[PDB]
């Protein structure tokens, strides 16, 4: 009974969850902004105050997108002028307050446009980059001291990422890296020069009478990289008139041989830097502990302690070789890394000693490695009930690892199921937080007797409205192929009618070390063709997908485009065999790798689908990113992977399209997965006699996300959805 939930409520965000974002800033405190305010708590008694009213910047004179505070309480770091750039990246305008003085620093002033901006790690000296150069603050109210003068606009790039490093290797805008002192300042620098250049139009506001060209650096695949070089400088021992002196670490022989990409930045201790590299056949890594010479003021990287990290069926790391954790003495440090059997745990690697011990054992994965103290070492795992979707805090007593204790698991077992963590310095309290299968759960608890202290964010306003509608459930089970377990979820509609054949929509990523069944809650698309169409949304991780070890994760190896498009068939012949689904109203879509892998299921000719759609699609792996394509295929060339690169296009199966009812959308500024890919698939399909319905979005990127472009594409898929199933 009661309404249900509509398209307008997930457009509209008519239901809220709330979260409870805090930044520990201390082993016992954390801030927290209570209603624009920002008070500051105390974990182990709750008690709280005001650090900062926001009526402090009431006349300004620029909105603020962002502040950060320093290590030592000093001065706050006002964002504003936010212009975004890619996934991570942005640029902005920075002022200065200093807190003990009620007034904004007005002199040496943060350059306009600038890049990037990050405090030390203790104090308050100051480092940004702007131009495509380093500078360093000793302090906000100084002078900065230049550090690099190499920088230049799309070809060299200073204590920044270029575009793939951005989204492919770092996953941020920053390469600096302060030592925990703040002492030393490494970074690294990349040279585009001969990276070859995506272009494509903007075309802006009505107002621009001529389109302009944008022109960013990206290689593809099998292309010219960017090449990189590592630094590091004393910061201490700057000068006024005399330039700042950069050591440069090299990368290991066995890396210079050929084209390599650094992956990995870890300081372990005030003198000793942690570096890993990684070779453009990405089966074979190294890193690299440095340890700073005190008298010749150079960096030591000696060959016996090199860790070498090797792939034999696949490619290092799920999406990259894994962080070192360091203990605070740093002559060991703790890594996921595959074992024998090719499951993801605990290894545990003294510095100058060979191998490595396994903490932990089994036939489920450490997804990550959370806090490190003498006594104990935390982790994120998916094993609690063999549930590869589900997640928990377990703690590893470091002398005996077969004392091992589930923190999270049994604190509320029906609404608790994905948990995720946060460790105040030094790990003597933590954030729980849950994200289902119930309502999100926002708890505290202290490490000395793990002591549940206080619940933080409950969300019990979201769960007092959402008793009045009528919400959809998820199922989560498994099916057999291959005599082998995978998992999947089904969003039901209300009152479900197992003597009742529902209409199914396959909702699928499948891009490799993927999840999409999981103990996830979520108000989405998906909620909404539940609860109001009736519709079963259905998601199904089958081979190639990750946390469920490497058997299953590089099945995909080197082949893109069979198994992982195969397994999302057989499921679909599976749900309609059973007796709920109405075989002839079968649907699926899917974004990105979603849509690469629907508009294969679409070309298949397996007969199983009505229709799909395909948003930013993925249509030929050569189109696509050096670093993200040649990890899973290779080098497109005839002594690499360059058939099965031909093989595993979309184009290459238009006339099989011809049987299905097919939507095709993509955004034109989309700097990821460029409109050339969808640009196409339109044209294979057209020199064939497939007719096929298409969507373009002006000026829209990868995530499609403007909040109008959002909310039209998904009434434009609800309206094609609901017509080819034949709802009203
Ligand atoms: C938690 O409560 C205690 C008791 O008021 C606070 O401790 C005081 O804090 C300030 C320093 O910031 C001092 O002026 C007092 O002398 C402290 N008293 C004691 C007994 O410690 C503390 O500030 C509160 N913490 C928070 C988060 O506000
Ligand atoms: C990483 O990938 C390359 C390519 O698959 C592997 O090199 C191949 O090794 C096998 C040996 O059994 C040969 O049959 C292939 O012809 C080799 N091809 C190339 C391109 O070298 C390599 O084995 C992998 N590296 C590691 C460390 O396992
Ligand atoms: O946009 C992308 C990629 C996906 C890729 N990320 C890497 C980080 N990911 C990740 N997932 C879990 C844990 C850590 N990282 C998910 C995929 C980075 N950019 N595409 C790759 C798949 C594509 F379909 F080809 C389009
Ligand atoms: C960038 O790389 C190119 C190689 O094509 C080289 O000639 C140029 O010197 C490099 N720039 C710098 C300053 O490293």
């Amino acid at each position: 009974s009661r309404k249900t939930y509509t398209l307008t409520d997930y457009l509209k965000n008519t239901y809220r969850l709330k979260l409870y974002s805090l930044r520990w800033i201390s082993d016992h405190e954390y801030l927290y902004k209570q209603e624009n305010n920002i008070l500051v708590f105390n974990a182990e008694y709750g008690n709280s105050s005001v650090f900062l009213e926001n009526s402090t910047f009431d006349e300004f004179g620029h909105s603020i997108n962002d502040y950060s505070i320093s290590p030592d309480g000093q001065f706050i770091l006002l964002e504003y002028n936010y212009v975004k750039q890619w996934r991570h990246s942005y640029t902005a305008s920075y002022d200065i307050y200093d807190l003990n003085k009620r007034q904004l620093i007005t002199e040496e002033r943060i350059p306009n446009n600038t890049q990037w901006v990050t405090w030390s790690p203790v104090g308050h000296k100051l480092a940004y980059v702007w131009n495509n150069d380093i500078y360093v603050k000793i302090e906000p109210n100084l002078p900065s001291y230049r550090i690099t003068w190499t920088g230049k606009e799309d070809i060299i790039y200073n204590g920044i990422t270029d575009w793939v490093y951005e989204e492919e290797v770092f996953s941020a805008y920053s390469a600096l890296w302060w030592s925990p002192n703040g002492t030393f300042l490494a970074y690294a620098q990349f040279n585009d020069t001969e990276v070859p250049l995506i272009e494509y139009s903007f075309y802006s506001d009505e107002s621009l009478q001529y389109p302009k060209t944008v022109r960013v650096p990206y290689p593809k695949a099998g292309a010219v990289n960017p090449t990189v070089k590592f630094f590091v400088v004393n910061t201490d021992s700057l000068s006024s008139v005399t330039n700042a002196t950069s050591i440069q670490i090299t990368a290991p022989a066995s890396m210079l041989i050929g084209d390599h990409y650094l992956c990995d930045v870890t300081w372990a201790t005030q003198e000793r830097i942690s570096l890993q590299w990684l070779r453009r056949i990405q089966n074979y890594s190294v890193m690299d502990i440095c340890d700073y010479d005190e008298s010749s003021g150079r960096w030591n990287c000696l060959v016996a302690r090199q860790h070498i990290e090797m792939s034999t069926t696949g490619w290092v790391g799920r999406f990259r070789p894994s962080e070192p954790h360091f203990t605070l003495d740093g002559n060991s440090f703790y890594k996921i890394i595959s074992n024998e059997e090719g499951y993801r745990h605990i290894c545990y690697f003294q510095i100058d000693k060979k191998d490595c011990t396994f903490i932990t054992k089994g036939t489920w994965e450490v997804i990550g490695i959370e806090a490190l103290t003498s006594d104990y070492l935390y982790y994120i795992s998916n094993e609690y009930k063999g549930m590869p979707g589900g997640r928990n805090l377990y703690k590893i007593q470091l002398s005996d690892y077969t004392k091992v204790t589930c923190l999270s698991c049994e604190l509320n077992p029906e609404r608790c199921q994905y948990y995720s963590v946060s460790f105040s310095k030094e790990a003597k309290y933590y954030q729980l937080r849950c994200s289902g299968p119930g309502l999100p759960l926002y708890t505290l608890h202290s490490s000395v007797n793990d002591k549940g202290l206080r619940v933080l964010e409950d969300n019990s306003a979201l769960d007092k409205m959402l008793q009045n509608v009528q919400m959809p459930s998820k199922k989560l089970d498994f099916i057999i192929l291959n005599e082998t377990k995978f998992w999947y979820q089904m969003i039901l509609p209300p009152h479900f009618d197992k003597s009742k054949k529902y209409p199914l929509l396959l909702d699928v990523y499948a891009g490799p070390c993927s999840q999409k069944a999981d103990t996830v809650f979520r108000l989405n698309w998906a909620t909404y063709l539940a609860s109001t169409e009736n519709i079963i949304v259905a998601s199904f991780d089958g081979r190639g997908s990750g946390y469920q070890g490497d058997k299953i994760m590089h099945a995909i190896n080197r082949r893109l485009g069979t198994f992982e498009v195969e397994d999302q068939i057989e499921a679909a012949r599976q749900f309609s065999k059973m007796g709920f689904v109405d075989n002839k109203r079968i649907a699926i879509w899917g974004w990105s790798y979603g849509g690469y892998v629907t508009s294969m299921v679409l070309g298949s000719g397996s007969g199983v689908f009505k229709c799909g759609i395909a948003v930013a699609p993925v249509s030929r792996w050569e189109y696509y990113d050096s670093v993200y394509t040649e990890r899973y295929m290779g080098l497109p060339t005839p002594e690499d992977n360059l058939d099965h690169y031909r093989n595993s296009t979309v184009m290459s199966r238009a006339e099989n399209f011809k049987q299905v009812e097919y939507l095709l959308i993509h955004g034109t500024a989309d700097d990821n997965v460029h409109f050339q890919q969808s640009a196409q698939i339109s044209k294979a399909l057209v020199d064939v006699g497939v007719d096929f319905q298409a969507m373009w979005y002006t000026d829209e990127d990868h995530g499609i996300a403007s909040s109008t472009a959002h909310q039209h594409i998904y009434t434009h898929m609800s309206h094609f959805i609901k017509q080819c199933f034949s709802l009203p």
